[PDB]
DNA sequence: GCGAGAAACAAAGA
DNA sequence: CTCTTTTTTCTCG
């Protein structure tokens, strides 16, 4: 998933599991919890949740007064809330189960992963990952982002998907925003204008914003899977189809690794 | 420091 | 059968 997906998960989770107790804590697949699975499960056993955050593309379960579970989804993580009696899936790896129900991660590649730390250790925590400010108009600020990008020679592609300019684009929003910016996937970020650092800017913002209010894009039954989101994508996946504003073929290409979704008319190299 | 390429892993498709 | 394709962080040179 990515940022809006994550965020669409975060409030299905608040709405739902904040004020329960964890009864217990099974895994199938413990390695995946890189504090310690058993360690994990000894200080949250009992615990009830408080609340539920996220910070770029990370989901933060507070629970109890003084924990941070850190859940980070990679490229297909998925949680659903299942009765009790439900059955097994084949790439379910933990559950947090409840007096009436349980939340189970699945994960087919067995990317994600969960870290258990202390409230005071969340700041140090993303500072250390180095991640950037969150896709709002109060968090990122323009001149800085303008700043960055002049001192580099960096494409913009791949720069925006380090998550140190701005937190939460992936594969997909990094190709809608860049060309709804009208901005090629390598272009070098020290030749950008200041227009067009302003349009990038504010790309950035509204359709991260726009994915969130409707509920991520939903691309293939977990949490976060009602989204609406993937009926907007103007290039992502869409190689061969018309672009929509001058309809020339969207065309993909490689990027430092990536497939890349661009219309060649509408985002010059 | 940089960019390239790839690994962690599994499945699906050519 | 092989090769490619689908978030983060590493090694290599
Ligand atoms: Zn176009």
């Amino acid at each position: 998933p990515e940022l809006p997906e994550v965020e669409t998960v975060r409030r299905e989770l608040e709405k739902r599991i904040v004020g329960q107790k964890i009864i217990s804590i099974e895994a199938t697949y413990p390695r995946m919890v890189l504090t310690g699975f058993e360690q994990l499960k000894k200080e949250l056993t009992g615990k009830t949740i408080q609340g539920i955050s996220r910070r770029g593309k990370y989901l933060i379960f507070e629970i109890g007064d003084d924990f941070r579970l850190i859940s980070h989804l990679r490229m297909e993580g998925k949680y659903r809330l299942a009765t009790l009696d439900a059955p097994r899936e084949k790439h379910d790896h933990l559950t947090m189960k409840f007096a009436d129900g349980q939340l189970i991660y699945a994960d087919v590649r067995k990317f994600g992963t969960w870290e258990l730390i202390s409230t005071d250790q969340v700041l140090p925590y993303f500072l250390k990952k180095k991640i950037g400010p969150e896709p709002t108009y109060e968090d990122f600020d323009e001149k800085l982002f303008r700043e960055k990008l002049r001192k580099s020679t960096k494409k913009i592609k791949p720069y925006l998907l380090e998550q140190t300019l701005v937190a939460g684009l992936g594969n997909i929003y990094v190709d809608e925003v860049l060309w709804l910016a009208k901005i090629h996937p390598e272009k070098e970020t020290n030749q950008l204008i200041e227009s067009s650092i302003h349009l990038l800017h504010d790309s950035i913002i509204e359709i991260l914003q726009k994915a969130i209010k409707l509920g991520g894009s939903s691309i293939r039954s977990a949490l976060g899977s009602t989204g609406k989101m993937q009926n907007e994508l103007q290039v992502y996946g869409k190689t061969g189809e018309k672009c929509s504003r001058c309809g020339a073929e969207i065309q993909k290409i490689k990027v430092a690794g990536r497939g890349t979704h661009f219309c060649p008319v509408c985002q010059q190299k």
